[PDB]
C-alpha cells in the first residue's frame, strides 16, 4: 500500500505539529528597513540581514533602474552559454578590486555558492574539517562530494589540531567554518586557525555571509579584518543577500580558482545567471559602502549599546560578538510563544528552531543594523524587559 | 605531503584542457535578444531560453521598475523568517492561478527547486523512478535523500512497468521526469505514464523548465497540456528564467505540499528571498502572456518554419516535439566545427558533443523564440545551408 501525495505531506505536517517545530512565517507589508509593517502594525524590526540599511536605500534603487531600463528583466541563460554579459564582469571586476583579491565569481546565490566551490575543490580521499555548526547550505555542499567529512568542536582548535595531528591525506585538506556564525553570532577564531592550516599544510574555507560587509574596513570580511585576504590557501566565500542587500554569492582569490569555477561548479554550469537590476544594485551597494563607510561604525556603535543592554537584563546572548545578538530559550514552543508576545509590543524579531537550529537550542535572533535609531532600540529593549519578567526567564 | 590550493586547481584544469572539456564563455555585448552582439559581431542568436522574447521586454521592465522603486532592492532575509513581503504572496497567487493547481511557492532557482521538493517529500525506504535523460539538477536533488533509486530508459514506459511490478514501498512511489528534455526537444509521454502511475499508486514529478510558458494553452505547462493539472500526485517544478525570462524556480501543485515545502524545503529555508524587481518583472510576464496569447502560437509558427526548412535540406533535427531544435551533426569535431562556421555567418548557436550526449550524437542545439522574425530565420537557415554543403552533411 503506496502513500498517495496528500498523505506523505499530512504526515510530515503532524510529524512537526506534534515536534512543536512548525513554522507559521509572517508577511512584511513595508519596505525591509529597521521599522516596517507585520499584521497590520508598525515594528521594530530585528529579524532581518539588512546590516547596513542597503535594501531600500535610494542609491542602490537608482543603479538598478539603470541596469534595469538598458539591459531588461532577464539574462536569458547560463553563464557559460549566452548567459555572461558586460554588466557581470563588470561587477566581478568591482568585487575583486572591493576584496583586494586577484578574482571574483559570482554565483546565483551564498547556498548554491557553497555547492559550487565545494564541489569544484574535493575530490575522493580529500578530508574536511567542519565546525560543527556550520551553516546548513555548506553540509549539502558537503554532501554532493566524496570527500571524508571530520566535525570539529565549535571555534575549538585544540579539537581541530587533534583531527588534524590524526587524519592525513596525499589530497586536499580543507579547513570549514561559517566566517561569523548565522545563529551564534561569534566570529571563526581566524587568528588561530590559519596559522595551524599553515603547520598542517590545509586550505581554510571560510563562508563569510556574516561577516561580509560587518567585519573588516568598510566591511571587506572577516578574512581581511584577522588580515588573511592575500594567503593563497584561504577562499572565501559570500552572499551578496545580507549586508549587500540583493541576492547572490561570491568568491574569492586566485584567478585560477575562478577558471576552475566555471568550468565546473553544478550550479554555474546548469542555471540562470542573474538579471540587470541585481547586478546593478550591487554595483551600487560596492560604491555606497566607499562613499558611506561610517555606515560600518553605526552599525556596531548600535550593537555595543543593544548587546550591552540585554545582558544587564539578565539574557544569555550565548558570547555573541557581532550584530548577531540571539537569546536562548531552549523549547522551540517557548522561542515562538516570546517572539509573539514581541510582537504585542511592537516588536518583530523571530523564534527560531530546528533545522535552522539545534534541538532544544531555539532562539530569538536579533540582528541590529547602521539604520535602527536609539529610539527603536530603546523599544526593543523594553519590550524585552516586559517580556521576559512575564516568561520569568529574566528579574 | 597534501596538496596547497594553487596544486589542486592547477591540477584539475590541466586534467579538463587534455579531456577537451575546458571551456571559454562569450561575453554578451547588447541585451537578451534574438539578435544580439557576441565578441563585437551582431549575430542571430538561437543560444538563449528566451522563449517569449520576455528578457527585454518593455512591459517586463516596467512593471519591475515599479516593484523596485516601491519596495527597494532587497528582500534582506529568508522567507521564514524575514523574507516574504506581499509581492511574494501576490505573485505565488497569480503563479497558481495560471496553472490551475491549488497552490504554487516560488524558489531560489529552478536548480534548487529540485532540491528543495524532492528533499521535503523523500525518505529512507521511498522507490524513486528516474528517466535516465533527467537534467542535472534533478541527479543533485535525489542524492540529497535517501530513497531507492532506480533509473528507466529514456521515455520507455515497458521498461518503467517492469522496474514498478519489480519495487513496492509502504512509503512513497516517484516516478521523476523532465517535461520537455533539453538536448532532443521531446515530451515526456505523462499520457502513457500518469495512467501507469495511478496502476501502481505512484506520484509523478516533472521538471518543466521546457515546458513551463511553451506547452499548454497560454504556456501553463506540459502537465495543462496533457490534463493532469488538477491532480494532487503529480508535483510540478519549474524555472521562471526560460520563457518566463527572469530568475527562480517554482513547485506547483496541492495547497498541503506548499505548507511542507515552506517547513522542510532546505533551499527554501536557508537562501534569501528574491528581491522586488525580479517578481514585479514575473508579475508582468504572467499579465502579458494573458494580454498577448498569440506569442505562444508565433513560438510555435516560428519553430515549424525552422524545421521545415531544415528538413528540405536534408537535416535531421531528432523528432523535437518542441522549440528546441537539435540538428544532428555524429561527431563532436564536425558539430564543434560547423557551430563556429555559423558564428562566421552572425548565426550564434550552441555545439554540444560527448561528455554531454553520447558519441556520435553530437549536434547544434537551437532554440527558436517568439521574438525571431523570418528575416533572422531566414539569414539562419541560408547560414545552415552554406555550412551543411561545405561540411558534406547535405546536396
Ligand atoms: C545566509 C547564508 C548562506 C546563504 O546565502 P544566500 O545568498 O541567502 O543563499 C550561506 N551560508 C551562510 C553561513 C549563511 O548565513
Ligand atoms: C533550466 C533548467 C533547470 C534550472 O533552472 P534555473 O532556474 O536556471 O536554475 C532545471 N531543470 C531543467 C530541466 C532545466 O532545463
Ligand atoms: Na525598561
Amino acid at each position: 500500500g503506496s502513500l498517495d501525495l496528500r498523505a506523505r505531506v499530512r504526515e510530515e505536517l503532524e510529524r512537526l505539529k506534534r515536534e512543536g517545530l512548525y513554522i507559521s512565517p509572517k508577511v512584511l507589508e513595508a519596505p525591509q528597513e529597521p521599522v516596517t509593517r507585520v499584521e497590520g502594525r508598525e515594528v521594530v524590526n530585528l529579524a532581518s540581514n539588512n546590516y547596513l540599511g542597503f535594501a531600500n536605500h535610494p542609491y542602490l534603487k537608482e543603479k538598478a533602474r539603470q541596469y534595469l531600463e538598458k539591459w531588461g528583466a532577464g539574462s536569458g541563460a547560463v553563464r557559460t552559454i549566452a548567459g555572461t554579459f558586460t554588466y557581470h564582469v563588470e561587477l566581478e571586476e568591482a568585487l575583486a578590486r572591493f576584496k583586494g583579491t586577484e578574482s571574483a565569481l559570482v554565483l546565483q546565490s551564498g547556498f548554491t555558492a557553497n555547492q559550487g566551490v565545494l564541489g569544484a575543490l574535493l575530490k575522493e580521499g580529500d578530508v574536511v574539517f567542519s565546525d560543527e555548526l556550520n551553516h546548513a547550505s555548506i553540509i549539502d555542499g558537503l554532501r554532493l562530494t566524496k570527500a571524508t567529512r571530520l566535525v570539529f568542536r565549535h571555534a575549538d582548535v585544540a579539537h581541530l589540531e587533534e583531527l588534524l595531528k590524526a587524519h592525513d591525506t596525499d589530497g586536499l585538506k580543507l579547513i570549514v567554518t561559517d566566517g561569523v556564525f548565522s545563529m551564534d553570532g561569534d566570529i571563526a577564531p581566524l587568528d588561530k586557525i590559519v596559522p595551524l592550516a599553515k603547520k598542517y599544510k590545509a586550505v581554510v574555507y571560510v563562508d563569510d555571509a556574516h561577516g561580509s560587509g560587518v567585519l573588516g574596513e568598510k566591511g571587506k570580511g572577516t578574512v581581511h579584518h584577522f588580515g588573511f585576504h592575500q594567503d593563497p590557501d584561504v577562499v572565501q566565500v559570500a552572499t551578496l543577500s545580507k549586508a549587500w542587500a540583493g541576492i547572490g554569492g561570491y568568491a574569492a582569490g586566485a584567478r585560477e580558482l575562478k577558471d576552475l569555477l566555471i568550468n565546473k561548479a553544478r550550479p554555474f554550469l546548469f542555471s540562470t545567471s542573474h538579471p540587470p537590476a541585481v547586478v546593478g544594485a550591487l554595483l551600487g551597494a560596492l560604491e555606497l559602502i566607499e562613499k558611506e563607510p561610517e555606515r560600518v561604525e553605526r552599525l556596531w556603535e548600535n550593537t555595543r549599546y543593544f548587546k550591552r543592554e540585554l545582558a544587564r537584563l539578565g539574557y544569555d546572548t550565548l558570547g555573541s560578538q557581532t550584530p548577531i545578538t540571539p537569546v536562548l530559550f531552549g523549547e522551540a514552543p517557548l522561542a515562538f510563544e516570546a517572539s509573539r508576545l514581541l510582537l504585542e509590543e511592537g516588536v518583530f524579531a523571530v523564534g527560531i528552531g530546528f533545522p535552522t537550529v539545534p534541538r532544544g537550542k531555539a532562539r530569538i535572533r536579533n540582528i541590529v543594523t547602521a539604520a535602527h535609531t536609539k529610539e527603536m532600540l530603546d523599544k526593543a529593549l523594553e519590550a524585552y524587559e516586559k517580556v521576559g519578567k512575564r516568561l520569568g526567564i529574566i528579574r
